[PDB]
């Protein structure tokens, strides 16, 4: 039933209309300087990149979804294996409901069966760690899909909404994460949930020794909305109030600028509302070290196999397009290329004290 | 006659179309800065605030409306009824009406009936205090609700275009209004009605002995338009005229960064088009002490008890969701939390003279 | 002939769809400031004001249209004595046709007898200047109408599209007005005709000895859409290269600016697009010393006496609304009310140079 | 097959939807100061000027589209005789096809036979540089059209996503130009192809010893737009990606910035998305020595000889208008006539480190 609230999200997110409702990337306020003479070949781009201890092809990753019962298992196995195919990192869902339901176990496993190779990511939920959870349960999520790290994630604004959720974030729950990180023999990585991490969240997550950051900004899958949904189906009025709180969140494009200027040797995820490798050479460009994305990945792998492989070549393209016509020879070349920023994002940074300046300066 | 108004007041708010009509709040210019990790749990945030020597329960007061008639007074009495058991201060409509005829003063002692304990507000006109209103009638105003402060409303932009309105501001009234104020046993508030307070008016209001204020900009009822209507059924010309006007005004956000900027000590009430707890915590966030409301509690009255009941447990509910998402356990941490100034607000702000670095400072 | 193009303009102007034909005044980028409380009662605000040598009765002129035959002397007369009822200045058409006919003389007379008191100002546009009119057919517009002054036209936008039109305007021509308001005996205006009044046309036409200025700003009757709807008209080719002009010319409120910051003691008809009585304010405080009117003046002209007087009551009233309501008991304090200027209109500011601070010192 | 290419070009530009589709000139932001008193006559504006030995009649060129096939010849024929008739000079498109092909040659030496003493320009692209053309290439190019330049273009936006695209461009090709330039008899001159010349771009073609550069932003024919639907007609999958990168590119006013800022000394013509006189009163005014023009001549010129005569008339009508209405006597006053910057191209300006006052001692 918690399984019941798994599928409901899968159906939710994959078949309303939840994706940027009412909510922005602010991406459209950054644009890639275009180079007419690129100084490269097409065949010379280069998209390898580090992630953790792995080498990895294209500096994206598919962030976690999904997991709970056998035919949420076999999106997830979907997933994997085009994710193994592709040499791309994969997150999976949230693992409570296995820790919770030793039947839903097989549903994270299959995960690494099909993936040997790939980085794998484990999930919990912070308000977990405000009841209860520690240790036991992180190794547990971890060695279930022999995890390369474990993304534990903040998702207040979806709890509030949530018609059983528990909306529990006291700082406590970082002092037991700081002391579990000690004795994890993988990295953490805090993730947002569709409403971003701002500079104040980062430096506070920095201080007790988080030092990866996923934005999951709003403008991409809007998990007020979904609770919203799943508040109008209970006729719980909750609803109209999730109404109000639609475009609530930091967007992705601030959230990447704010995480890389208030912790500038981050490793950085930027996600929410990535839908194409344009949106994705944007995100590493403005900061980010690789670009995440869910919500397309899923409605693809639903889709099937082919599907899948079909969206991820076009991404791994769209991606190389755009290295191409900045001039970038690969990942780190994007990382400094020329940008512009304008409108709404401009006026945010201005107003946030980002300067400019040592903005460009520390984004590189 | 005044009573026709009275009731022609009401019914044209409730059932017309005036509620931000041609005007705006400027709210839409500010954001709230979202934290994924609020450091607090939604059961700990705390509410609680003072209104002068009471302690009401949510920092929310429905601001005056009405009063006249007796099934004036029964909307009254149900505003009241439910403000009593939600913990919050009450305004009542102007009582020049019961100064006139003493059968309009139960449809106003009725509040105090049914609301022993919060704070009650007496109203009267400032142009009644130019065309000869003096103590007596303030205490009287107050006695008859045993009101815990009285409010005297500015609105020369309605009188204006009133069909038998009365355009009389002379200086004068803040001579008589000061002197009163003296002899006076509960505070004087000044507020607006629809068209907001500049910082020119407030520091005039605040030479005279004024501490406290309402700011009533514009977006929210929308009184020229009110009485544009009125001007229309009368066939008055004027109606044609106030449609040019119909956009006249402070807005909501720009006259809460005015008074707060201009008058760093008052006591401060945002108001003016407050139609969610999300709004209410921008009025708050951004300078007021307090977040004022009623059009929507007027139309939810209509409806009934249980319809305004649910208005309140909604709009509380927003207004923590909000403190839940910026990390503020109480009032003053939301009076502190970060914010994003954007747009015409921001443009506005710039050429007042209103320096941002100090306005943070002065708002906290 | 021209007779003909004197009827066709009116009849555009009256009937087709040229007011504000994408083009803008840029007054929706100026606010004036609300003052909740007044300091002055409405039946106390004195708009009288200086022309020349004469009292008016309100800051508003009507500016040149029309003469050339006799139903145009017809509407010329109905204006002129709604005009002499009300105070207020009025302009006449361009005189050319009567310098040229005779029998065109009496469709401008009829001006002075009907209007015996205020001020009236002759009409000549500046090409006919280039081409030959010197001081006589100066002093012969004068006395046809005993006039207080005589405006000289600017139109080259319009000659440029006009079918017959003579798009002459050599430097000599300022040279001869010069010499020309030596032995005149009244002051010399210099208009624009809907495309507004730059700083270097104002510093050079000031060089010359020019200190009376009308910015006819684009935003309001387009002539260049007039022009084009004559092409069309004709089928002459020009018309689908006026199209591509529509939008041509400086803005109403940047024109006021522009002719305020650089000649400061410039006395200053702010027009072109000018509505409502919100709009002459807006013009006034902005920085023009009267408000000028053409294109609705002739719409309800057209419609007859009563509805001129109607018109005008409406104008007066509107305007004596914005002075109650920003607290200003005269024309001087209008002219130093706090204002706010955003968007577009802030832009062109800031790229001409136009200093804030200096602007409202000098406009006061 | 090659040829087909060229055919197919000329139809999907003539008759698809792709004249600015999702993107943008940012000449909207640029606005010519009207002066009303210009201090010149119409008939005595001077629109002559250099195009390297030789004089044009008006400072507009059309550049290179076509040639192939001998319906292509019989535009490029068309083209040419109204060139010639008007002084203007005239650009072929890439010759690549006549190299390959023998009986291509004729479609583009036409040019010459019909128009013997306008400046002709030859094409061909940089990716043919990258793989093998050289010296003789670039002369063979030259003498089929006795040519006094030739342009070299950069397309590497349009090769990415054309079905047979050749997207190569290693920075050898540069060395290559370089010591091509060495030894041609006429100048080189590098042109974009709708996705426009940033400063990176044009200070690395400058340190090769290029100093004539053509604009061709964003904003007018969009050729990704173009291969976009070459891609769908063949079901070829780049077709979606191509859409993702629609509004890819520099806007033309954006680059003839950068580019007259970067290379202060340079001969720049502005082009892309130049459809009226006004527009290439514009892209002078801001900074290029001369607008260019394709695809409008492109339809005209399929429509007929008089349809291509009269759009001539028209675009020649309309620069002359804003010279008239800048008080501009000749294109070297246009080159320094007031202009005001709003908006975008003003954001984009600023944050790519353009000074403005230094912008305006620059372009003059
Ligand atoms: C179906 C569904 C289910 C979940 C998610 C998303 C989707 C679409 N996401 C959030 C996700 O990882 C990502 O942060 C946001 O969805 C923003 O990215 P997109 O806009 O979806 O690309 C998510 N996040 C996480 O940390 N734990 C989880 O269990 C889930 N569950
Ligand atoms: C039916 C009605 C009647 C009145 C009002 C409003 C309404 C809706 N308001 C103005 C009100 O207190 C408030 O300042 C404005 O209406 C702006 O807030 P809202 O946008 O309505 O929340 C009001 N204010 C006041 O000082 N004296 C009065 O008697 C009235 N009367
Ligand atoms: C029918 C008609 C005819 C004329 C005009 C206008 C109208 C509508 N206008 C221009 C007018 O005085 C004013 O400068 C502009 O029309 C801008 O003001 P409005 O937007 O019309 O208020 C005018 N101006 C002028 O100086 N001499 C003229 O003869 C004319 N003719
Ligand atoms: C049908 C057609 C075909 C071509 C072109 C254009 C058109 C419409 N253009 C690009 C052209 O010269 C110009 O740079 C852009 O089209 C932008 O100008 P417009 O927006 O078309 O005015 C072009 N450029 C070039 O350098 N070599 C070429 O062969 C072609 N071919
Ligand atoms: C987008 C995300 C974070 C969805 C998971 O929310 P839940 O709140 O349903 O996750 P658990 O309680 O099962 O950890
Ligand atoms: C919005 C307001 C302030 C309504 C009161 O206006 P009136 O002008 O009808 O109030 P009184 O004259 O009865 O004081
Ligand atoms: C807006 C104006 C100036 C209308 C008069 O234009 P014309 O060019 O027809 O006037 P004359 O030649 O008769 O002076
Ligand atoms: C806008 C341009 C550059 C059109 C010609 O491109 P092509 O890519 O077809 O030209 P070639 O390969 O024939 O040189
Ligand atoms: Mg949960
Ligand atoms: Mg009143
Ligand atoms: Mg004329
Ligand atoms: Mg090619």
């Amino acid at each position: 039933d918690i399984v019941n609230r798994k599928v409901e999200h899968v159906e939710i997110a994959a078949f309303e209309n939840v994706d940027g409702l009412s909510s922005s990337t602010f991406l459209n306020d950054v644009i890639l300087v275009h180079q007419g003479f690129p100084g490269i070949s097409f065949s010379e781009i280069n998209t390898k990149t580090k992630f953790f201890r792995k080498e990895i092809s294209v500096p994206v990753m598919v962030t976690g979804m999904t997991g709970g019962r056998n035919e949420l298992g076999r999106i997830n196995k979907i997933i994997a294996e085009v994710a193994e195919k592709f040499g791309i990192p994969m997150g999976v869902g949230s693992q409570r409901v296995a820790i919770e339901k030793a039947e839903a176990r097989e549903s994270f496993a299959i995960v690494r069966k099909v993936a040997p190779t790939i980085p794998i990511i484990a999930n919990l939920g912070m308000p977990q760690l405000v009841k209860g959870y520690g240790l036991k349960e992180f190794q547990d999520a971890i060695q279930m899909i022999e995890a390369d790290a474990i993304a534990v994630h903040l998702n207040p604004a979806q709890e509030v909404f949530q018609p059983e959720g528990e909306p529990e974030y006291q700082i406590y729950a970082l002092e037991k994460l700081r002391d579990i990180s000690k004795e994890l023999s993988v990295p953490i990585i805090v993730k947002e949930s569709g409403n971003g991490i701002s500079m104040e969240t980062a430096k506070l997550l920095y201080s007790y020794g988080i030092k990866n950051f996923d934005t999951s900004g709003q403008g991409g899958t809007n998990w007020i909305a979904i609770e919203m949904i799943r508040d109008i189906r209970r006729g719980n009025w909750k609803a109209e109030s999730a109404k109000n709180f639609l475009d609530w969140g930091v967007p992705t494009a601030a959230s990447i600028m704010e995480v890389r200027y208030s912790v500038p040797d981050s490793f950085l995820v930027g996600s929410g509302g990535i839908r194409s490798g344009l949106d994705a050479a944007k995100a590493i460009a403005l900061g980010a070290d690789i670009a995440g994305m869910a919500l397309p990945v899923l409605k693809s792998a639903i889709e099937g196999k082919e599907s899948l492989e079909q969206f991820f070549r076009k991404i791994i393209f769209e991606l190389k397009a755009a290295m191409m016509l900045t001039g970038s020879k690969d990942v780190d070349a994007l990382k400094k290329t020329s940008i512009v920023i304008l409108g709404k994002l401009k006026e945010w940074a201005e107003y946030r004290g980002i300067n400019l300046s040592i903005y460009e300066k520390v984004r590189k």
